[PDB]
């Protein structure tokens, strides 16, 4: 129960790849030269959660001019549009060891980072590319459809979505294409964006 949160060093590489292997199946890892590129050339926009000099999660982030960019783009692609004075900070993933989930950390990672990202000089929006959990249990509704779908009571059906909305995420649109080996969601990423004026 003793966390520590600071940005990442070029140590932690082993160990963020490690989370990454933990956290998403092969088909929605990120390469390791790209954790690499986060923590050597930004490493104030990323945060790791150490539990007793070990590594149990990481959130990252760049900074983009817009999100219109992000139309039409891959995955694989997104690091080409970091820009040292964007105006968006892009959330590029929440990642929290699995045995620790359901615990809060997650929540309170994000929040953190929202927080941090109110206060970088210049910054204006937060935007994150998310995807849904749960689609196929839903498939064939239409994915546009399935997105805002909300019980009875208002939050998102979706669990990723959900996360999102209750942080103060508004769902903005479908990113279709945007990973192209996530066939469970038909390649579609999950736009959403984060108000932060009030922080
Ligand atoms: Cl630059």
């Amino acid at each position: 129960n003793y966390y520590n949160l600071r940005h990442p060093k070029i140590e932690d590489l082993r160990d963020l790849i490690a989370l990454e292997t933990l956290c998403w199946s092969e088909n929605l890892q990120v390469d390791n030269e790209e954790i690499y590129r986060r923590i050597f050339k930004i490493p104030q926009g990323q945060f790791i959660l150490e539990l007793e000099d070990k590594i149990v999660g990481a959130i990252y982030s760049q900074r983009i001019d817009n999100p219109q960019l992000l139309d039409n783009k891959t995955c694989t692609q997104v690091p080409l549009l970091h820009t040292e004075s964007g105006v968006v900070v892009q959330l590029l993933a929440v990642n929290i060891l699995p045995e620790l989930q359901n615990q809060g950390l997650g929540d309170r990672l994000l929040e953190f980072m929202l927080q941090y990202c109110a206060q970088i000089s210049g910054v204006e929006k937060v935007v994150a590319v998310t995807l849904c959990r749960n689609y196929p249990d839903y498939s064939p509704m239409p994915m546009a459809e399935y997105i805002h779908q909300k019980n009875e009571s208002g939050l998102l059906v979706d669990p990723l979505l959900r996360f999102h909305q209750i942080h103060g995420a508004k769902i903005e649109k479908l990113l279709p294409g945007y990973r192209p080996k996530d066939w469970e969601n038909q390649t579609c990423g999950v736009l959403v964006s984060y108000d932060i004026q009030h922080r």
